[PDB]
Order: C-alpha cells, then structure tokens, then sequence
C-alpha cells in the first residue's frame, strides 16, 4: 500500500524490482543513489534505473554531541546532505535502529521518497542551506518517523540572525503532496516552510501524528494550498506554532497544544490571512487558555490570531482515509509513537 495517513500516496523504494542496499555512512548513501542512476552497460536512465530502498547503518554521535557542545559554531561550517535530484524510480531511506546522521537529506525535484527511522540533530551549515530534511518540487514525499533535533536558540553574529541552525522540514515547489508524520521535532527554531516566498503557495501537505516540542516557529509556515493538521502534539512552543498565510486553508484536529505562544496564527505578511478549521483539539475555547498555558502576543503588521479559537473559514472533504484518535489520547501515547526506534509503530484507538 501507499497509504501515509496524509496527501501522499507512495511506498517509496519499497516497490517491485527494487535494489536493497545498506549504507554505513553518509558517503555510502550518496554512492548507492548514483550507482543507481546506470544501467548494465553503466548508461545513465532518466529518474534511476531502477527502485531503492537504502538501510542507513551509519552512526555520527560524536558529531552531534561535538555540535551541541558548541552549537554557535555550527552556522560556520560546511553543510552536509544527500541530495535525492531527480530521482523518479522510488526511493526509501531508513535508519536502522541506533543510526544517527549529522547530515541532513535534501529532495530536489523527485517523486515517491520516502524518509524513515533517521534521527538527524545539530546540523553544520545553518548560513548555507544545512536543511535536516528539504523538499523542493517533490510530489509523493513521506517524511516518516524521524527524529529531528538541534537547539531552540538563536546565536549572535549570524548572517541575517536566522541562521544559527537551518529547518527541520522545509517544503517548497511542486511538492504537490507530502506527508509528515510522527517525527519527534525538538530544539529547532525554524521548523518548517510550506512554500519559500509569498509566491510559492500551493501543495497540499498533511502533518499528523508529530510531536513537537521546545520549537520556536513554522509548524509549519503555510504559504497557499491545504494543510490538514492532526494527533500532533505540540509543547513548548516558544514564538508560534501554524501560520496559516497567502490564503491557504488549514484543518487542525484532535491536536494537543500546551506552553504555547500564537499556536494558531496567521502573520508576517500584513495581508491575505489564511483560515482554518478548528475541531476535536485539547482547546475547545479561550477558557482552555488559561489551563493550557495558551498565549497570545501582537505583531507589528496586520496579523489574525486564534484567539476567540473559533474557524476562521472552511476546508475542503479530506481526500485520504485517517482515523483520528483525541486529542488526550495523543498527549498520552503519542511520545511512544512519534521518532525513531518505535519500530514505525502507529497510534490507533486501541493503543488509547
Ligand atoms: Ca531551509
């Protein structure tokens, strides 16, 4: 099956005729991917030539704690990522259990990837596009049980004062239909785009069953197109958490927001708010804010806010099958459920 539980329908490298090799580095995984891209007289076939599914063996720990123990400087320092441009064939990464990789992947103009049980922190290259996971024109994309780290904070002398750390799921183009779901986001200031600039709006993206917490903005940053939110959990946000802009249209349901600033937002442009559709999450109305620790701050252009947490506008008959759990079932199970060596695992009604 295809099923992601979100916009995307892929199974990734898990498909017919699909080639199973074992990456020990970062190295080894750039290797595969362009071995794959000749065939038996070693020409070169459009999109790959054939499907992959690459087990990621690899571990840099030392890497990561040397980033945490001085995370100013990574912004400095080289980036590092596997680039998935133009590769068609489907393709799935996963980390084995006990992986780690202080490199990020970075899709560029694919189709049917899917990224799994890869636990990426700390990233060099926060000035130069260091992405944890990027998607850029990239349709069918799942982004599956990751865990995605770095430090909520923000360093001085950085370019542009934005670049301490980069993203931890930046989705732009044509990435027509992603789906992000139980990764366990933490310690990241910049999460995630939905479109790169006022103009890139689009895409319909669903985010389900993510566990967020100690992340300061973009949950994610909503330019256009459909974003459909829910069973995630959202702690400790420090800044806001959806900004729903450029018109787009959001669902947020049966979600567990707490300790955070401008959950549900819409800012930074002074124009053309999106709107969203609030139902089944731990807030039902502005009493829940108190007990929550729901806060609300201004902005100084025009900006909309949840505030009153009522629907700000409609949203479109959900195209896939998802079976939502409530929203203190996923306060509850979820950080079991959500990351790497939960060995994929799902939360249904069950499990509550
Ligand atoms: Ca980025």
């Amino acid at each position: 099956a295809t099923d992601t539980g979100g916009y995307a329908a892929t199974a990734g490298g898990n498909v017919t005729g699909a080639v199973s090799k074992t990456a020990t580095s970062m190295q080894d995984i750039v290797n595969i991917i362009d071995a794959a891209r000749l065939d038996a007289n070693g020409k070169k076939v459009k999109g790959g030539a054939y499907p992959l599914v690459i087990t990621y063996t690899g571990n840099e720990d030392s890497l990561i704690n040397a980033a945490a123990a001085n995370i100013c400087g990574q912004w400095s320092k080289d980036p590092r990522g596997v680039e998935i441009k133009e590769f068609t064939k489907g393709i799935t990464i996963i980390g084995a259990n006990g992986s780690s990789a202080n490199f990020g992947i970075w899709i560029k103009k694919s189709s049917d990837v899917v990224v799994q049980n890869m636990r990426i922190g700390y990233l060099p290259g926060g000035a130069k596009d260091g992405d944890m996971i990027r998607v850029d024109d990239s349709p069918n994309v799942w982004v599956d049980h990751n865990e995605l780290f770095a430090a909520n904070h923000e360093c001085d002398g950085t370019p542009d004062n934005d670049t301490t750390f980069e993203s931890a799921v930046d989705i732009k183009g044509a990435s027509n239909t992603v789906t992000v779901s139980y990764n366990y986001i933490h310690g990241v200031k910049k999460v995630g785009l939905d479109g790169s600039s006022s103009s890139d709006t689009g895409r319909n993206i669903t985010y389900h069953h993510n566990y967020y917490n100690d992340v300061n903005a973009r949950l994610p940053l909503q330019r256009g197109g459909l974003v459909h939110a829910y069973n995630n959990l959202y702690t400790n946000i420090t800044g806001s958490g959806l900004n729903v802009r450029q018109n787009g249209q959001a669902l947020i349901e049966n979600n567990w927001f707490e300790k955070a600033i401008n959950p549900v937002t819409s800012r930074y442009d002074g124009k053309n708010f999106g709107t969203w559709v609030l139902k089944g999450n731990n807030i039902t109305k502005p009493a829940d804010f108190s007990t929550y620790s729901i806060t609300w701050t201004a902005d100084t252009k025009p900006y909309v806010n949840a505030d009153s947490w009522t629907s700000t506008g409609t949203f479109p008959t959900v195209a896939y099958n998802y079976s939502p759990v409530s929203a203190q079932c996923v306060k509850d199970k979820l950080p079991g459920y959500a990351g790497v060596g939960k060995n994929l695992a799902t939360l249904t009604s069950t499990a509550c």
